[PDB]
């Protein structure tokens, strides 16, 4: 008897994990919209935190903490002292590319956009910092457009006009307006939902 | 309207960050009664991660914060390398021993007697280390009972009786006793109640 309550108990803890991780990823993916980047980085450490407690996950949750995490390498994409992966040398918008094309999502023209401006800002990022040769080896690992890019890297001219058309604010806009495809997706989720009923019926 | 839609939102976030709190409390408490440390060290780590996410706090809820704060440092208790407070003297048992006579409670028995176990072990555990002069700093600080602790500091007789009467395995079960109150009145909270609800349907 003893045993089933514990268990019981475990699968409570579960399922209220299971809400608190969506209602984490909403608020993380809110912040990430409105640019409240303090918030955004307190909650990722709850989200974070969260997930090392979960054992199992549904697939909407897996594709759910990717977008978290894609995220969270977009706002970390001029930290090139972030280490994101095992191999050292890939750069957070080499890291944000990679979950990029590994997402179970549509890919739609928004999809394609904002990975081509990921690649050019994956260069960019390393022509602004001064590190041309390591501009050149992420240009190996991601690559007409790549012709362009390559002349740049070569000529060393890191306020290029190229940089300015598909510029960084360019690349954040556009996944912002996925980022609200998204939040609109779930905020519908159960907490959420039920913290907007009490806050509804106190006015 | 965009600011007060934002303020609802914010409102929301607000209600279901306490609502996490009080469910990750109840789960901290739980984990601390039944010994399963590794899931008391994860739900630590979220209900500090969302306590930074939190501004306002009523007071049941800095009660909860302060019962958790407890329970992490009878936890490290015999870790005298962890640190709890800006003076770096203050051993964990002396850190949990200020919070437990600072906690809005009632002084009942079980109340006094724990309190009396925690000063005891506050000095047991620096003999157990070798650290005698330790022991007579923590027994300064924290002070009959009083003239048998400094007869055992002085004569560095470390595996002594009177500790082993008033054990740590005697401690911990009183506190877990206290913790099994704690847990029967916020078995209670939202996040609880709705998962439980969840479970039992899915049976
Ligand atoms: O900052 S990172 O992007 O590195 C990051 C790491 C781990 C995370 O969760 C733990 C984890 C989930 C899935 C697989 C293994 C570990 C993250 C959850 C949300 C947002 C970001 C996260
Ligand atoms: O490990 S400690 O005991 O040090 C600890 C520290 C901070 C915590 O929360 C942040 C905080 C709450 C209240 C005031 C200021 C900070 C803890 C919440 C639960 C359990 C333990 C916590
Ligand atoms: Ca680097
Ligand atoms: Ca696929
Ligand atoms: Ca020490
Ligand atoms: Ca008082």
């Amino acid at each position: 008897e003893e045993e089933e309550d514990a268990g019981l108990v475990a699968e409570a803890e579960a399922v209220a994990a299971g809400w608190m991780l969506d209602f984490l990823c909403l608020s993380l993916c809110r912040a990430f919209r409105d640019g409240r980047s303090e918030d955004f980085r307190r909650t990722r450490n709850s989200a974070e935190a969260i997930i090392h407690g979960l054992s199992s996950l549904t697939a909407c949750q897996l594709r759910t903490i990717y977008i978290c995490q894609f995220l969270t390498r977009i706002a970390a994409g001029k930290t090139l002292d972030a280490q994101f992966e095992n191999d050292e040398r890939i750069t957070p918008l080499e890291s944000a590319l990679m979950i990029w094309g590994s997402i179970e999502k549509e890919h739609d023209k928004l999809h394609e956009e904002i990975q081509n401006l990921i690649k050019i800002q994956a260069i960019a990022v390393c022509m602004e910092n001064g590190n041309f040769k390591e501009a050149e080896e992420v240009f190996e690992r991601i690559f007409p457009f790549k012709s362009k890019l390559l002349m740049i890297i070569s000529q060393k001219d890191t306020f290029h006009s190229f940089f300015q058309h598909f510029s960084y604010n360019h690349m954040m806009e556009k996944i912002k307006s996925y980022v609200n495809y998204v939040l609109s997706e779930k905020s519908s989720t159960f907490l959420m939902k039920a913290a907007a009923k009490v806050v509804e019926s106190k006015r």
